[PDB]
Parts: C-alpha cells; sequence; structure tokens
C-alpha cells in the first residue's frame, strides 16, 4: 500500500515531493512507499492540532468517549485487514498479528472505560489536557503501541500528531483512517510519516509541542530528551531493556522452557520485556540447555500463514545481528545453535530471517550480555549461588523485566527486593499521564486580610 | 562560619585545598568559606552513598521515620541558631527567617508522619492462582540541588521525603548560601543518619555541577531554580537517564479588576514583590491594573513602597539581593527599561543607607511605568523588587496578557465577580490562580507469581513440542 499524510483534515503527499519505500522483511522486495514530510509539513500538522484544540477540549470527555468507541467498533468490524497489514509490514506469524489486534481492541475499550471517571476558602482541582502531544510509536508492536498513544490522549482532550516507525507506517495509518471515520474533527489528529534522521530532532523540539509519549530504543529516548530541553516538554519514554532470565536447580523444566520460547521468540525477541541473558544453575545446566536447542531445532521460520517466528523487521537489523554473532565468535564464544540466516526456499531467502540462536562460553562483561540485542540471541551463563546470581541480573545498564523459575520460597522473597527491575516475572511470561493538574485558590472571606511580613500599621493611615 | 564536607560521615576539606569566599548580602564584606570539592569528591560522595544504600533500605520505614523526628526535634531545639545563620547569609528579615525555620519544621514533621503509610499492595493476577505484588521502593542516589532563596526550607523539603523513602543522599546546596544547608546536614547526622545515607558537597557548579548531575551512578535529581538551569541539567541527565524532579519558577501575572478590595489587594501585591525581595518562585513579576481605579491604585502603591525600611535583618522590611552579581543584573535590567522610554514611578536604584549598609546588596522598591508588554521587563524572570505595570480595559485582552509569557507557573486575581473568576479558571493557562488571596522519590515494582504448579499453555509455545 502506498500511504499518505493527514494534515488538517486532508490526506496529503509531502510538500517536497519525496517518498521513502516500504521493504517486506518476508521478502525483502519493496512492497509500498509512504510520503517523507518536510519541516514545513510537520509545522503545518502543529499548528492544525493547536487550531483544533479548544474546540476538542470543549466537546467534554463524554463526545470523546461516544468516538473513541465508535472508532473501536469499526477496527473490530476490519480487523482482518489490520491483521493482513500487520503481516505484510512486519512477518509476524498470523497467531501473533491476532492477538496484537485484539490487545489494541482491549486496550481502546478500556481507555474508552475512563470517560467522565478557612471556612470562607476553598481550593478548584481541574484536571486538563496538556495540549499538543506528539506520539512515536516503534514497531515492534506498529498497532499496539498506536492504540496504546492514541486512545487515552484523546479521551483526556488533547490533540495529537502521530509519526510512527518508517518500518511500520502502514498500520498506523490505518489506524488514523478509522479514527477519522469513526469521527474524529480536522485538526485533532494529524498523521506524519518521514525519516527521523531529516525530520525526527525538529519534530521534538519544536515551539508549540506541550507532551512527547515515545516508545523505542534507549539511544532514541536519550536523544528526545536532550532535544526537549528547547520546549520543556512533557516527556512519557518507555526504553526497552536487558532482561535476566534466570532458572534455578529447582525449576519444573518444562514451563521453563516454554518460558524462555515464549520470552526469546515472541517477535523474534524485538520486544522491550524480551529474554537477554540466561543464568541457570550449575546442577541441571547442560541437560536444561540441550532441551533449549532441541526445542529451537523444532521451531519453523518462513510464512506468516505456518511459521512459528517471523523475521527481523529490516536489513539493517538482520545486518547489526550478524555483525554481533561475529563479534561473539571472534572472541571466544561456542555457538550452541543456529548463527546464521536460515536456508529457505523462493522469496524467503532474501527476507530478513535469523535462526534462533545460542551461545556459550558467554563472557558476563561481553557486548551480547551488555548491549540490547532485541532480536532470537541469546548466550548462556552457569550460576551456583542466590547472590552470585543476583549479582549477574544487577550488573547492566538497564533495569526493566526479568524472568525467575524457582519452587523455593526465600529465594523468591530475596530477589523481590534485590532485583533492581520494574517488572520481575516468577515462574511466569497511565491515563493520567496525559492529564495536568491546575488549581484555583480563591478566598472569598470579603475581611481585611494579614500578612505576616506586611505591618497593619501600613493601613492604619 | 567556615563550612566543610561531609563524605562517608566523615567533615572533610577538599581534595585540591581550595575554598570559595561567602559575602554578607548586608555589608558586602566576606563573612565565611566554604571547600571547593573535586570531582574526585563528587565520586567518592557517590560511592559512600552507593554502599549505604542497602543498609538504609534494610532499616525499614520506621526506623529512618523516629531518625527524621529525632533531627526535628534538635532542629526545634535549636532553631535560633539557624534563623541567625540564615539573616547573616540571605539577609532576610527575622520575621521572614522564622517563617522559613517554622515551615522547614513543618515540612519535616509531615514528611516523617508518611511512616508505613505508603506500604505496598497485593493485586489480583489473570487466573485464581496468580498475584501481582505491588512494592514501593527507593530510586537509589539522589542528588539533591537547591537554590539560595530558600536555603533551609527547600533543603528540608528535598532531605526528609528522600531520605523516608530510604535513598541515600548527595547534597549540594548553591554556593550563596551553604551555611544554612551545613547545619541542616549537622542535626541530621547528630539524630542519627549513618555514615554515607548522607553527604554534603559544596562548590562552584561552573566547575563541577554538570559532573554532578551526569554522574554513571546518579538515580535521581531533585532540584529548584532557574529555567536555564533547569534546562541544562535535563540536557546532561541524558547520559544516566536520572529521574528528574524540577521546581524551575515563572513570570506570574498579577491582575487587579475594578470592583477590587483595594486594601487587600494592595497588602498582597506588596507581599507577592517585596517578600525575600522579590526573589520566589510565585513572586508578583507582572501588573496589570483596571484603567478606571488605574492612577489611584498605582499612588497607592508607591505609597506603600515609600514606607518599607530596608537594612538591618532585626528590623528591615525588606531585605537585600543575594550577591553583588544579582545586583548588578537588576540594575541592567532597569537601565534597559529607563533606556527605552521606561518611565521609574519610584525607586529604581539603590537606596542610600548609612555605614555597612551602602556596601550590601540592597534595592530599592522599583515601580515601572510606559511599560512595553513586548520588553524584557514583561518577558524575562526578574527575581528581585522591580515590576513594570499596565493598564487593561477588558477582561479578554487581560487573559492575552497574561497568557503572552514563556514561563507559566503562578497567577493572581483580584476581582469580586463571579464569572470573570469562573472564566479565568479556563483561560489562564497557569498551574496555579491565586485569587484575592496570597512519592516522587519512590518506583513502584510488580512481583507476578503463578502458583497453579500446573502446566502453562502459551499460544504460540507448541505443546506437541513436549509430546516428544
Amino acid at each position: 500500500m502506498d500511504t499518505k499524510l493527514y494534515i488538517d483534515g486532508q490526506w496529503v503527499n509531502s510538500s517536497s515531493g519525496k517518498t521513502v519505500d516500504k521493504y517486506s522483511p518476508v521478502t525483502g522486495q519493496v512492497i509500498g512507499r509512504m510520503e517523507a514530510a518536510t519541516r514545513d509539513d510537520v509545522d503545518r500538522a502543529i499548528d492544525a492540532a493547536e487550531d483544533a484544540f479548544w474546540a476538542w477540549n470543549d466537546l467534554g470527555s463524554v463526545e470523546r468517549s461516544k468516538i473513541i468507541y465508535r472508532a473501536k467498533e469499526l477496527i473490530e468490524k476490519n480487523r482482518a485487514e489490520l491483521e493482513n497489514i500487520i503481516m505484510e509490514e512486519n512477518g509476524k506469524p498470523v497467531k501473533e498479528a491476532k492477538e496484537e489486534v485484539d490487545g489494541v481492541i482491549d486496550q481502546i475499550q478500556y481507555y474508552a472505560e475512563w470517560a467522565r471517571k478557612s471556612s470562607h476558602r476553598k481550593i478548584f482541582q481541574y484536571k486538563v489536557p496538556y495540549g499538543i502531544v506528539v506520539a512515536l510509536t516503534p514497531w515492534n508492536f506498529p498497532a499496539g503501541m498506536v492504540a496504546r498513544k492514541l486512545a487515552p490522549a484523546l479521551l483526556t482532550g488533547n490533540t495529537v500528531v502521530l509519526k510512527p516507525s518508517s518500518d511500520t507506517p502502514g498500520s498506523a495509518e490505518w489506524i488514523v483512517r478509522k479514527f477519522v471515520e469513526a469521527g474524529v474533527p480536522k485538526g485533532v489528529l494529524n498523521f506524519i510519516t518521514g525519516r527521523g534522521s531529516e525530520i525526527g530532532d525538529y519534530i521534538v523540539e519544536h515551539k508549540k509541542v506541550n507532551l512527547i509519549t515515545m516508545t523505542g530504543s534507549t539511544a532514541t529516548g536519550q536523544r528526545i530528551m536532550q532535544k526537549a530541553s528547547a520546549n520543556m516538554a512533557k516527556l512519557i519514554l518507555e526504553l526497552g531493556g536487558k532482561a535476566p532470565f534466570m532458572v534455578w536447580k529447582d525449576a519444573d523444566m518444562d514451563n521453563a522452557l516454554k518460558t524462555l520460547l515464549w520470552a526469546k521468540y515472541w517477535n523474534a525477541g524485538q520486544s522491550c520485556i524480551a529474554a537477554e541473558r540466561l543464568y541457570v544453575h550449575e546442577d541441571i545446566y547442560d541437560t536444561f540447555m540441550s532441551r533449549f536447542v532441541e526445542l529451537s531445532r523444532k521451531l519453523a521460520l518462513g510464512d506468516p500463514k505456518n511459521a512459528d517466528m517471523g523475521p527481523l523487521i529490516n536489513k539493517g537489523a538482520l545486518q547489526a545481528t550478524s555483525e554481533i554473532v561475529e563479534e561473539a565468535k571472534e572472541s571466544g564464544a561456542k555457538i550452541l545453535f543456529g548463527g546464521s540466516q536460515p536456508s529457505l526456499s523462493g522469496p524467503y531467502r532474501n527476507g530478513y530471517f535469523f535462526l534462533p540462536t545460542i551461545i556459550g562460553n558467554a563472557d558476563q562483561k561481553s557486548k551480547i550480555f551488555q548491549e540490547e540485542i532485541f532480536a532470537p540471541v541469546i548466550g548462556a551463563r552457569k550460576i551456583s549461588s542466590v547472590e552470585e546470581m543476583c549479582d549477574l541480573a544487577n550488573d547492566n545498564k538497564y533495569g526493566l523485566a526479568s524472568y525467575l523459575f524457582t519452587k523455593d520460597p526465600n529465594i523468591i522473597f530475596e530477589a523481590s527486593e534485590r532485583i533492581r527491575f520494574g517488572e520481575l516475572y516468577v515462574n511466569m511470561p497511565g491515563i493520567s499521564e496525559y492529564l495536568k493538574l491546575k488549581n484555583i485558590y480563591v478566598d472569598y472571606s470579603g475581611k481585611p486580610l494579614h500578612i505576616n511580613t506586611v505591618r497593619d500599621d501600613l493601613f492604619q493611615s
């Protein structure tokens, strides 16, 4: 499909006339185009948003919620199309796509459901929009993330300029279209595609932007933060991590294995909570590793209609992965399975597929263990004590997700405090952020004021 | 007084040996010294904090609260000393100092009172054999950057809650007001804060400030000060991804409609501009008065200003500016205002005071008319006892004037028309509107547990992989 821009209620082309090609990660062939927006286009979008803001605000939450509900309904009616788009653009297995769609739907529903939800001195506390919201959605879940971003912002009465990832405009565009159909007014939602190397910074630091909501890589987040010093925007940033996966000697093996499989290979490891480091107890280690290898052997790559795991999002990512693997190799590491592209028939051989890759002889200090991978590759390391394990877990710049398999309650308890991570998943696999409080303090006594530091003998005249 | 560093439980000197002189804003003479910490010192402090963190955490909230209470009590016992220090370092009128002290005490009390009240929570999972445990935990190592304008109160605001929530702290106060901060730190130590939990670093920000901000091991930065400084801090923290708590002042419009209670309004204005010589985040920075009363009001204001005494904290109504530099800046601003049309209706210079006080950094209450809405006086933060005034003749116009500003934190309105008040509640785009009157330190972490002890079924993991 060819995607366009949506600026002040119209589908338009880039003002410069430039486009960017969209490649299929399944075939490696161009399958679409998107418009490469200019600074000018961005500005226009922002202006539109500004214009629409007050009107949007005045409609009240209820009306907004109605619209949102309608949009959701529309999406539900045509979910198949969305699923197909997802399959095209990201190569996700069908099941995964379906799941994502479901999630999107549910989140929309949930966000809609928040609609309407001295003695002579009072404080009035209103909760009001921030104003103009810029939404940056990463292609990890190019629909789900959009849903997360757009809905609540919209409900709280903010106007929006959405820029999706250059890799996954299509889904986002579709969503936008759906929203428009549902009755979002002109200027309330604007859609801007384009290479971040040209416009991303500009979009971030623009004079009129009030809030930025973003999910993606840490570096990108950092950059955004740096930029926003110009306009003092409120920042909502989710920036992934390097989740340790810890399996103690007493773990239920099968379950653990399943969890590991999910954690690494769901969306080919391209997640903000994916298993990034494997730590297994020395007593079971070897056996466990084999089992894992065996499991990996059985996963099919290729067509979304039947594959267990999809491709990486683009050529560049694939290349990076390859480089990482090479680095691992050319520094001692044993590749226990995979470590290359698969060998597939027909169009699929030029897709960006990478084999499930498992690495031993793995240095705790190496790139494999210290830098985010975001791909179906993991290094494994033995452990022999709880404290040691904890130390290993904590030895990272990133602290988002973590996983633990054990039946020892004490250990679990201890990790609850010792593992310094935002989520710990044990034996298993926000709306207010978009509102600003304003206070109005009123004194209606009508009596003379007395202020400690102002002498009242100034007012016996 | 000569202040020092507190690093890993010891009072020490700077590693470089260098110090910075502290001037009295009342006399303009050097009255003390503080140590000019090095990068190395900062690093050491950070390390100490890191070391102490776990121990501090393990003590539990209750113990921490106890300590805090003790500290508060100690402060109360010796508040006079603190007051005196404040008077020395900032030249605040005695009353103001007292008020500040009171505030400090109260905030400490309040923060102590949250012990055991931010407990964790247990909520339902996605089945009857799944639970999600939500603990509230410290961020870790906190850097606290306190300003000079409320050099005790701000410290109190920063240190207490952080300490209670189980964070360890490296405090750097303003180079203009180390003494109060130091005293507070000492008090805390006396109360029983353990080694490394609280570290105190003084030093010129031009050397170390950036370094302190962007250090690898820092988890949270809490700061109050100027907007530019805040921006800089933000920029720096891209290096370490620290959680930021920033309070950055503003340019508060002061609006007086035709039906205002005159006297009260005047009093409020006086408070707003001249409290702490206008050196406050929510101080009156722009004056808008209704054309029907304007002239009279202005005179009245002028008259009031005439009556305010400057000089010694023991008897003055208003204190000096914090340093020579600030004074100079103020002077420059005034000159700019002059050399571009403006009528100085009163003041506009240093006062004429006897003895040592004439070399202090006092500036007269300054009131300016013929004031351009687009000028520096109306668009850039002043933070001094100077204000420009402008007529208004409609509500909409007034609103527009108010909103025409880069910085929007506080605002004041005097009127008896309810409709107007209502309208401003939505039309004035400011965080606080004063009408006819003058957990951040905790991180949530989740633990998801499945206890079923049964085989898991995950849509995308085929169970036919485990029929062998």
